[PDB]
């Protein structure tokens, strides 16, 4: 916050300051918007972060989206970041591997 900030799980880097991720030391290209649900999703690397605090990222105000939407954007986004290097724990939230390849 004090004009810099930025945290990094694995081979994962991530930059809030300029708003940027890279991935296998490449620059991945995701949309702002998956930053900001990501950027969840890193805060609590370790555990399987909840689905509804990552739409809560963008807005809480929930709408009244019946048609299925909101979840296929995931899907979507989900090839951007590339499940390789993430790992989702069932239909209830996703854990970024927390340095778990060193053993």
């Amino acid at each position: 916050n004090q004009g810099d900030n930025e945290i990094s799980v694995g081979n994962l880097r991530l930059n809030v300051t300029r708003r940027l991720v890279w991935l296998g030391e490449t620059a991945l290209d995701l949309t702002p918007k998956e930053y900001a649900l990501l950027s969840r999703l890193m805060m609590k690397a370790g555990s399987p972060v909840h689905r509804e605090i990552l739409y809560n990222d963008i807005y809480s105000w929930d709408n009244e989206p019946a048609t299925n939407t909101l979840e296929v954007h995931i899907h979507n986004l989900r090839e951007k970041i590339g499940k390789s290097r993430i790992r989702t724990v069932r239909g209830f939230g996703y854990m970024l591997a927390n340095n778990i390849d060193t053993e």
